[PDB]
């Protein structure tokens, strides 16, 4: 009973949570097996941050130039590498608490959980989505650069994310585990902007689906539609195209409630049409996108993790 | 910038949580030193439920009808006792994981993280706010009963709550760690129900200093009230009167944002008299209670 935005259970992230400080700079490093990764501006004094050129300026550097801290042990640096826009740095010491992981790249829609860390200790943890247009809606201030986003497959960590920069108005960006961008963005202090965001549609139906299984149905209506048709009204309020792998996906949830994915189509449809009509959903006034059909099923079935 | 509902790290508590079955119930316990706490209930059949005998049914139980699971892991019992709702199980064997912990309880407004646990294994982490009612709006199914909510002060886990049931509107009601239950409701099968609910004002200001904070600010106006003004109209609306005490609270959000409280409460009343417009604020086409002054501070100020 209930709905909530939920976040992985974290602590199998805390324990690989590292400080990472090149001179005067410091921010977070994940510490899996030997190896500690980063972003790479932990490099850049502030003068440097407008046109780095960082492969230059890892040249400069040597292994004792990294100070990482886990805890009050400092770990002993015995090599460096960059790989895109992550440093890795081969430390003398497994991590003794590394779980199973795996490094993943995510597709726009998908969601994950940050571990928002400050200074190699972990202070909050937090659901969001990867933004059709690349961004993520976070919660970030100066120091958090290094916290990770993750999903747990039962006893194994997805990363899919590192944290290393904000946009205008206040989202954010950064890359999966080999240190490529989502989107095309820059680790650069230099003018970057977002392009246009919509809503995740696949996941508002989901969303729908949670709804209907939580007791909210007052939104249902008498008809059906196309998939064509839909799709022709949801360009109109800058939601993306439902593909038929998107029908397909939530099968499952129909399923479960007896409403046809079509159907609820048609009453999702309905709802950009005419508004709420000052009247809510799960709580919420406006149509939630932040939830996978996975992400909905996990909730309502309450699949566990160890 | 940007802000979140962010709940507390949950791995301290997650090393605590074991599963606790007994006859055909299975449950969640927390495993603290060398004492697993649960919800009594957990002794109880389906026909005990009605009105269980909490005493009588405890008394023939032995040590040996209490599975306890860490992992892959059974602990022994070795004793069992009950304060007020809940089970305390001795066991050989303290928690190598216990953390530093004290046991409070919380207060109408104030907020915690919610570590949901299904047989003893961590499932998700969300926050919540004990409501002025004495619910909490979670997300529970069967076998969450045990699932415990907490604070973190630096090192210190502040456990502050326990699952014991689901109420009809979809919320929930569950006892301190002390095992007295928040509000009116007992550990029965009987019609309960909560009271009428209302809105935790200094949270709404809260929060509005946040989106202050992180740029959203085209609700702010150029207008003043008093304090009792102020009342006289959110009370109309169900909000809870802002004390002097409150206003005390939101003290260092209009230090840090320059907006005096009773300049902001003027937002908060044309808001609640006039609605957004269609605008939102920090995403939300609602205002939103759950977040408290510290919840704020912290997030906007980055404390780990
Ligand atoms: C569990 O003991 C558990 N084992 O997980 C609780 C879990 C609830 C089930 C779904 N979500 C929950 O939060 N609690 C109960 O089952 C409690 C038992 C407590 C009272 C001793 N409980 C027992 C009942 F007989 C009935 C209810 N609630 C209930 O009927 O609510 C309706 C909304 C269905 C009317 C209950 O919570
Ligand atoms: C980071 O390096 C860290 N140490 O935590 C991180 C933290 C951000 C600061 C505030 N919130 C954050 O998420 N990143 C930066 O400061 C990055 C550097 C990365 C790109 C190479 N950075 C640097 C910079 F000089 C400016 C910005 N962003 C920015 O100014 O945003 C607006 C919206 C004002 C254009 C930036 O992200």
């Amino acid at each position: 009973s209930g709905f909530r935005k939920m976040a992985f259970p974290s602590g199998k992230v805390e324990g690989c949570m590292v400080q990472v400080t090149c001179g005067t700079t410091t921010l977070n490093g994940l510490w899996l097996d030997d190896v500690v990764y980063c972003p790479r501006h932990v490099i850049c004094t502030s003068e440097d941050m407008l046109n780095p050129n960082y492969e230059d300026l890892l040249i400069r550097k040597s292994n004792h130039n990294f100070l990482v801290q886990a805890g009050n042990v400092q770990l002993r640096v015995i090599g460096h590498s960059m790989q895109n826009c992550v440093l890795k740095l081969k430390v003398d010491t497994a991590n003794p608490k590394t779980p199973k992981y795996k490094f993943v790249r995510i597709q726009p829609g998908q969601t994950f959980s940050v571990l928002a860390c400050y200074n190699g200790s972990p202070s909050g943890v937090y659901q969001c989505a990867m933004r059709p247009n690349f961004t993520i809606k976070g919660s970030f201030l100066n120091g958090s650069c290094g916290s990770v986003g993750f999903n747990i497959d039962y006893d194994c960590v997805s990363f899919c994310y590192m944290h290393h920069m904000e946009l205008p108005t206040g989202v954010h960006a950064g890359t999966d585990l080999e240190g490529n961008f989502y989107g095309p963005f820059v680790d650069r202090q230099t003018a970057q902007a977002a392009g246009t965001d919509t809503t995740i549609t696949v996941n508002v139906l989901a969303w729908l689906y949670a709804a209907v299984i939580n007791g909210d149905r007052w939104f249902l209506n008498r008809f059906t539609t196309t998939l064509n048709d839909f799709n022709l009204v949801a360009m109109k309020y800058n939601y993306e195209p439902l593909t038929q792998d998107h029908v397909d996906i939530l099968g499952p949830l129909s399923a479960q409630t007896g409403i046809a994915v079509l159907d609820m189509c048609a009453s999702l449809k309905e709802l950009l049409q005419n508004g709420m009509n000052g009247r809510t959903i799960l709580g919420s006034a406006l149509l939630e996108d932040e939830f996978t059909p996975f992400d909905v099923v996990r909730q309502c079935s309450g699949v566990t993790f160890q």
